[PDB]
This record gives C-alpha cells, sequence and structure tokens, in this order.
C-alpha cells in the first residue's frame, strides 16, 4: 500500500511520490514512510538469540527471532541454528575447500558480498585469530594479500569509488573527500547534501555495469544511520528471494576501524574493540550464510579503503611562514594541500611564485610543492579539471595548514599511496577463489575487474589490467589476448657513407633484448638497430629511438669516456639524415644538451664505444638532468648488476604535455630542442630487469622475472631535490624512488608492449607488469 512500509521493507525499488519510501536508502534522502523505524528497524532483544529463547513463542517486535517457525518465515537471528540446534559457529569449523559452488537452485552465479572496511590498515591482520577469528579465517582459508595498495589520495572516497569503478579518481572523478568543480562553480564535502548529485560520480561503477547486463545489483547503497546487524539480516534475507527477485551482488561498508584511528592513533590501545566489533558482524554475516546453506555458495571480498598513521596537532606545517601573502589563496587543507586563487578574477595569482615560495625553504621541511604535471606520473593524479595546479604532497606524520589559527586527533591518512602505513587489506572467500592462497600486493584498480569477472560482467573500460589478477581464481573465465603489433619495423643496412652527412657533428676517431623486442601499438615508422652493446627501436618520426635495450653483466666493467671523444658524435650510416638528429640545434640552444641512451661508459670494448656516439643513440637533455641522468647510468646500473647478478635495461623518452598519462600524438608537443624538429622529451624511463633467483644470472634465468622501473621528470632545474647542490649520491637514487612506476604505466605512456617473448604465461607476466618497486 502506499504510503506506508508494510510489506514493504527494504524493498528493491525507490518508490517515488506521492508514495513515500521504504528501501535501505531512504533515510539519506529524508523519505521513509512514517511507519520504517517501527516495522523496519525493530531492535527488541537486540541481535543474538540466548538460550531461554529457544522454543519461543514468536514475538513480532523482536528484531530477530529464535522460534521453530523462524526459517520459514525468514527472520532468525543469525546465531539461532547455533544456540537452539546444536550446531557450531562457521569460525569453529575447519576450512574445507570449495572445489565447486554449492548453492540452491536456481542461483544462475554465486552472489559477491563485499565486505569493505574503513582505514582498515594491513598490519591490524598482525593481530590474527584472538581479536579477529572469523575475518582470520577468511583470510587463512581463502585467497589474500599481505596488503592491497590504495589509490592517490589515500581517502574514503577517491578509494571507495576506485573500488567501484576500476579507474583513477582523475578519472572517475572523485579527486578527493572534498573537491570544487569550476565549471560547475560548486563544491562536494564530505559531509552535506552536494555530494549525492551523482554528476560528480563519473565512469561506470560496478551497479550499473552489472544493471546494464542485466544482472541484479538491488538496492545498492544503505544509509550508514541503519546499524550493521540490521543491514546483515537484511542482505541474508535478501538471499532468500525468488530467482525473479534475487540480486546477485551486495556491499557493506563499515566506517571502522577508521572512525576509532582518527581518535586514537592507528595502534592505540583502545583500537581492540573496534576490531572485535567488526569481527563480530563477519561472524553473524558468516553464521548467517551457513544458516541458509550459503557458507560454500557466496563468494566474499573483505577490502579496506586505505591505512591509517600517527599524525597530530603540533605537526602541522603553515603556509604562512613561507608564503608572503596567505590571502589570496584557498588551501584544501590536511595529509595533502591543494592551492588556487581564492577569487576568480585574480589577474595577479601566479602559481609558478607560489610554488618557489615553497621550494625547499627550510631544512626538513615536511611537504613538497609541485605543479600538479610535475608530480610522479605513478599517482595519475593530474587530468582532471577538480585538481588544482598547485599539489603539495605532504611527509607521512605531518598537515598542512594554511594559518596557525586554523589534540583532537592521533591518526589520518590521505599521503602518498606507497607509504606503508597507508596499505590496507584484501582477502577473496568462496567458490571462485583460491583456496589457502596467498597472492602478491596488489592494487585496488585490478578489483574492479575481478568483480566483473565473479559475476559474469564484462567490465567496463578501466585502469586494471585485466589478466592481472588471474592467479587469484580457482577458474577463470577471462584469457588476456597479448596486443597486436601496430607498425611493424625496418632493418635498414648499410645506405650510406660518412660523407654524405652533414649534421655538425665531429668525433676524433639475442643477449640485449631477453624478452622479445618491444611491440609498437600505434601508428609510426621505425627502425630496428642492432649492435654489439645495445639494440634500438629508432623512431624516425621523433629522431630519436622510443626504447634502447643492453644487458649489464655482474663482471661487467665500467670504462670512462676519454678527453678527445666526451663530444664524439657520429652519423649512422643505416639511417638517412633527413631522419637524423643534428649537432647544430644541440650548439645553438643555450639551454639543452645531449646525452645517450645506451652510456659509452658501459661499452665492451674502445672499438664498440664508438657504436655509443652514434646520432641514433643520442636524446636532449638539459643539463641539471644530466647530474641525474649521468649518476644513474655510470654508477647505479653496474650497482645494480652487481646486486642483481647482472640486469637487462631499457630506457627511452616520453612525451605528455598535456598530462593525461598516454604516449601524445605529434600535435601536443610543446617544446622542441631550437630550430629544429627534435622533439623533448617530458620524462625518460628505465625498465630494469633480472631473475627473481639472483643465484641465475639475468640472461640465464629459467624462472620469474624481478622488474623494476622509473619515470624521471625531464626538468630543466633540479628545485624538487632539496639536496641537489650536493653530490648526486645524496639525492640523485631518492629522486628516481620518489618516482618509481610500473611497467603498464610505461606502456600507457609510449604506447609500446614489453615483455612479449618470456616464455613465461601471459598473465604472469600482466602481473609482472602491474608490479610497483616501492622501497618500502
Ligand atoms: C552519493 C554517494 C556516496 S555518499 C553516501 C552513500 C550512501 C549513503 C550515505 C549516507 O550518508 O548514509 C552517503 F553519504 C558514496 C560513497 C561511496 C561510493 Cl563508492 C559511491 F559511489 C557514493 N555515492 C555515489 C552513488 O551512490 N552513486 C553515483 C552514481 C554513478 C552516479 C550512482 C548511480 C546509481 C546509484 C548510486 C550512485
Ligand atoms: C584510465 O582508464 C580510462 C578509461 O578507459 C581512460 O580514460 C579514457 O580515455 C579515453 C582516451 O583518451 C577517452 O576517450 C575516454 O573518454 C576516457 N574515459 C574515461 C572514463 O575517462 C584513461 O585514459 C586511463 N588512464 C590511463 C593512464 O591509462
Ligand atoms: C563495488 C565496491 C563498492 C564499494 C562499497 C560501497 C559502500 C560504500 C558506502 C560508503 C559511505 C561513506 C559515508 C561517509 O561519508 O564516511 C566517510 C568517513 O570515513 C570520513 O572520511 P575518511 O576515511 O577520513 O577519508
Ligand atoms: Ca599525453
Ligand atoms: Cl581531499
Ligand atoms: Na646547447
Ligand atoms: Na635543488
Ligand atoms: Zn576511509
Ligand atoms: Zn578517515
Amino acid at each position: 500500500i502506499s504510503g506506508s512500509c508494510k510489506g514493504r521493507c527494504f524493498e528493491l525499488q525507490e518508490a517515488g511520490p506521492p508514495d513515500c519510501r521504504c528501501d535501505n536508502l531512504c533515510k539519506s534522502y529524508t523519505s521513509c514512510c512514517h511507519d520504517f523505524d517501527e516495522l523496519c528497524l525493530k531492535t527488541a532483544r537486540g541481535w543474538e538469540c540466548t538460550k531461554d529463547r529457544c522454543g519461543e513463542v514468536r514475538n513480532e517486535e523482536n528484531a530477530c527471532h529464535c522460534s521453530e517457525d523462524c526459517l520459514a518465515r525468514g527472520d532468525c537471528c543469525t546465531n539461532y541454528q547455533v544456540v537452539c540446534k546444536g550446531e557450531s559457529h562457521w569460525v569453529d569449523d575447519d576450512c574445507e575447500e570449495i572445489k565447486a559452488a554449492e548453492c540452491p537452485a536456481g542461483f544462475v552465479r554465486p552472489p559477491l558480498i563485499i565486505f569493505s572496511v574503513d582505514g582498515f590498515r594491513a598490519s591490524y591482520m598482525k593481530k590474527g585469530s584472538k581479536v579477529m577469528p572469523n575475518i582470520e579465517k577468511l583470510r587463512s582459508c581463502g585467497t589474500h594479500s599481505p596488503y592491497m595498495r590504495p589509490v592517490y589520495p589515500t581517502k574514503t572516497f577517491p578509494n571507495l569509488y576506485t573500488l567501484a569503478t576500476g579507474l583513477y579518481p582523475e578519472s572517475h572523478g572523485i579527486v578527493g573527500n572534498s573537491m570544487y568543480d569550476p565549471v560547475f562553480d560548486a563544491t562536494f564535502h564530505l559531509r552535506g547534501r552536494e555530494k549525492f548529485n551523482h554528476r560528480w560520480w563519473g565512469g561506470q561503477p560496478l551497479w550499473i555495469t552489472a544493471t546494464k547486463q542485466g544482472v541484479k545489483a538491488g538496492t545498492f547503497f544503505w544509509s550508514v544511520v541503519i546499524p550493521h546487524e540490521r543491514r546483515i539480516l537484511t542482505i541474508l534475507q535478501w538471499l532468500t528471494l525468488p530467482d525473479h527477485e534475487r540480486p546477485s551482488v551486495y556491499a557493506f561498508y563499515s566506517e571502522q576501524p577508521d572512525f576509532s584511528g582518527h581518535k586514537y592513533g592507528p595502534f592505540g590501545p583502545e583500537m581492540t574493540n573496534p576490531l572485535r566489533e567488526i569481527d563480530k558482524i563477519v561472524g553473524q554475516l558468516m553464521d548467517g550464510l551457513k544458516q541458509l546453506k550459503l557458507h560454500r555458495c557466496v563468494n566474499v571480498i573483505f577490502v579496506g579503503d586505505h591505512g591509517m598513521e600517527d599524525v597530530t596537532c603540533d605537526r602541522t606545517e603553515f603556509l604562512s611562514n613561507y608564503l608572503t601573502n596567505v590571502d589570496d589563496i584557498t588551501l584544501v587543507p590536511g595529509t595533502l594541500g591543494r592551492i588556487r586563487s581564492k577569487f576568480s578574477n585574480n589577474a595577479k595569482y601566479d602559481p609558478k611564485a607560489i610554488i618557489a615560495a615553497l621550494t625547499c625553504k627550510k631544512p626538513d621541511q615536511h611537504f613538497k610543492p609541485y605543479l600538479k604535471q610535475h608530480l610522479p606520473k605513478r599517482l595519475h593524479y593530474a587530468n582532471n579539471r577538480r585538481i588544482e595546479d598547485i599539489h603539495l604532497l605532504v611527509e607521512r606524520r605531518w598537515h598542512v595548514a594554511r594559518k596557525p589559527l586554523d589534540c583532537f586527533f592521533q591518526g589520518d591518512h590521505g599521503f602518498d599511496n606507497k607509504v606503508n602505513s597507508m596499505q590496507t587489506v584484501f582477502v577473496g572467500y568462496g567458490p571462485t577463489f583460491k583456496y589457502k592462497t596467498k597472492v602478491p600486493p596488489f592494487e585496488n584498480i585490478e578489483l574492479y575487474n575481478v568483480m566483473c569477472d565473479l559475476l559474469g560482467l564484462k567490465p567496463a573500460p578501466n585502469n586494471g589490467t585485466h589478466g592481472s589478477l588471474n592467479h587469484l581464481l580457482r577458474t577463470n573465465t577471462f584469457r588476456p589476448t597479448m596486443p597486436e603489433e601496430v607498425t611493424r619495423p625496418n632493418y635498414p643496412g648499410i645506405m650510406y657513407l660518412q660523407s654524405d652527412f652533414d649534421l655538425g657533428c665531429t668525433c676524433d676517431d639475442e643477449r640485449h633484448l631477453l624478452y622479445g623486442r618491444p611491440a609498437v601499438l600505434y601508428r609510426t615508422r621505425y627502425d630496428i638497430l642492432y649492435h654489439t652493446d645495445f639494440e634500438s627501436g629508432y623512431s624516425e618520426i621523433f629522431l630519436m629511438p622510443l626504447w634502447t635495450s643492453y644487458t649489464v653483466s655482474k663482471q661487467a666493467e665500467v670504462s670512462s669516456v676519454p678527453d678527445h671523444l666526451t663530444s664524439c658524435v657520429r652519423p649512422d650510416v643505416r639511417v638517412s639524415p633527413s631522419f637524423s638528429q643534428n649537432c647544430l640545434a644541440y650548439k645553438n640552444d643555450k639551454q639543452m644538451s645531449y646525452g645517450f641512451l645506451f652510456p659509452p661508459y658501459l661499452s665492451s670494448s674502445p672499438e664498440a664505444k664508438y657504436d655509443a656516439f652514434l646520432v641514433t643513440n643520442m636524446v636532449p637533455m638539459y643539463p641539471a638532468f644530466k647530474r641525474v641522468w649521468n649518476y644513474f647510468q655510470r654508477v647505479l646500473v653496474k650497482k645494480y648488476a652487481s646486486e642483481r647478478n647482472g640486469v637487462n635495461v631499457i630506457s627511452g623518452p616520453i612525451f605528455d604535455y598535456d598530462y593525461d598519462g598516454l604516449h601524445d600524438t605529434e600535435d601536443k608537443i610543446k617544446q622542441y630542442v631550437e630550430g629544429s624538429s627534435i622533439p623533448v622529451p617530458t620524462h625518460y624511463y628505465s625498465i630494469i630487469t633480472s631473475c627473481l633467483d639472483f643465484t641465475q644470472p639475468a640472461d640465464k634465468c629459467d624462472g620469474p622475472l624481478s622488474v623494476s622501473s622509473f619515470i624521471l621528470p625531464h626538468r630543466p632545474d633540479n628545485e624538487e631535490s632539496c639536496n641537489s647542490s650536493e653530490d648526486e649520491s645524496k639525492w640523485v637514487e631518492e629522486l628516481m624512488k620518489m618516482h618509481t612506476a610500473r611497467v603498464r604505466d610505461i606502456e600507457h605512456l609510449t604506447s609500446l608492449d614489453f615483455f612479449r617473448k618470456t616464455s613465461r604465461s601471459y598473465p604472469e607476466i600482466l602481473t609482472l607488469k602491474t608490479y610497483l618497486h616501492t622501497y618500502e
């Protein structure tokens, strides 16, 4: 009946005016029928059958029931069979492998329940069975990782919506817990109504993907005011619905342990209770499912949004100690900083000046300013109009605020997503996940694809790498295919004499490709060039290599370049003068110098060293960046070879002038070496590969591979590195670590595909390419 929730509690629709609502989200729109509390939120006698209620006469006021008709009526407390029928709690039962789903007739697929926990730090799982026994049984009997990496910013809204969509925040649009959109001229806040406007929420979240493909997602979101125990009872009742109504996916959200973590810090002794209380809810779910005989039917994901760090009031940096004018800016503060102009019509606003005022001003200053395009590419945090041009990455354990006038809290989060304290949890338990299986850490951007696979859905386009988590599942409906090469290489031979060239250059005169050539995944023209010490894929369009590959053995020697050869550049008789760089361009560019992708310092002989001076191995480099690049090539590469028992290196340029994380078409390139068609890269990458079993040398490795990579910003100064006035051994490797990257990041930024001929399974190589070497 319209106007009442009788017979309608938690109906799977949102009734519109003139009717009122009886669904799980009605409270959040202040729209519930007058009798919703009375009928749908019963609380009498709490959530647990006790021995004195067994054989009770049913009382309709009770939150849940313990009577002999309750299973037929669909309303037992989750512990009814345990207390009254001699059954065991789920947690007390032995792990038993689930070799196939055991679902009731009419279940077309295993249901999926996503149990999300706010601020659940990875290391809380160490507390184990004494504190969280149900969760520990899911973890030990199911599939788990040591941690899961959140997205940046490591806050709730960006992370939950990444879980929902498979997208980086810059793509889904929820780039913070608070944001300003200049086109809407509106502000999104944690507290308030503006966030409920769907206009903010981009991409295609799981519930929509499901509905579009005819999979029932029901009423996906709960009003958070509804107690957890009622949500669990409701999910279980929904799972008893007829085939034509019953949803196939459910979500639960707990605001704990985040709520307490803010008050008490990540390891306050007060944190124990909230973790026990979460475990009690997990136990109710699992007992409830066993009661319905669905405990070997439903896939359960237990997942956090981010971790929690020790952060106090007194550890706050104030912009007023740096800026000569704090009144003309608006700051989004806290564990990150975003700065824009306070007023719209402010011609005086100068982001570059503000950045300079914030750069390396105090020793051990606890934040670093960036223009968004200069942030580490691994953060993927730039390509959205809601991201302010000025960003502050704040040091773990610190806050930033505008003025002192701006302790009540002991924990916070939001920091760089490679910070260990920000890591969170993943457990997958059920028929589709593996049994008692540990998997390596992975990123939360990958989970949307997994949830799609679990539900038989085709994922919308997203930033996960589909196939990269196939090792979490007992059975895989998705078989990834290697992308086809788009441009086939040319293989030029000797076509010229040195005297055919007038480049203004002067000179006073497969082992190196271990995992197959990269594939070029865009339309272009390029040459494979072979040399004694290195191989390259030379672009005739960009006039430089797209990639340069070389193997350095553990015993390789580093040599210097003789004085008489420091400016040696040689024409390449395989490549037309028309598709070559020239040395006059560099001489005429007061700001630009050059470096080499294969370093002369690692030549195998003084005769082979002449290959390293080829014009086809040169790339444009600011002198400030050459400090970085020379140290990497002359010092670090050999160090890594010694540590890793040889390394294979692939290095190259990246062009991303519009900071979308994608390889630029030529029209986007904004800078060239003066008076030339030689484009200036925005970054230089390297992918460094060796044998995971370091007792085998990198070029004779029988097993899995070990990889680490970076994307270095190609900057005309070293203002980013506050200790750059010192020797490179004090600061270069620190810069490299900050700019660590996944191979997949480089693939997007270059339209290349790597690791195509390793003789390992492709899903394993996908995992390898999504690996991030964090340095913690
Ligand atoms: C508005 C919203 C919230 S905050 C929120 C949600 C529920 C209850 C409460 C509460 O105070 O009781 C609350 F504060 C939220 C949180 C996590 C995720 Cl992951 C979302 F996505 C959220 N959203 C969008 C949200 O619900 N869409 C976006 C969209 C794509 C357009 C869509 C379509 C259909 C149904 C829903 C949705
Ligand atoms: C992250 O994935 C999304 C979705 O595939 C990519 O965003 C799309 O980019 C294309 C190509 O420019 C646009 O035409 C689409 O409109 C975009 N979709 C969305 C939802 O934004 C994005 O490029 C990916 N990011 C990276 C770094 O690979
Ligand atoms: C497919 C996976 C979907 C993901 C789960 C869907 C359920 C999510 C419901 C979340 C409601 C959020 C309510 C809220 O507003 O709390 C935020 C606080 O914490 C404060 O933020 P923070 O932890 O400091 O970042
Ligand atoms: Ca680009
Ligand atoms: Cl934010
Ligand atoms: Na120059
Ligand atoms: Na510096
Ligand atoms: Zn959170
Ligand atoms: Zn929080």
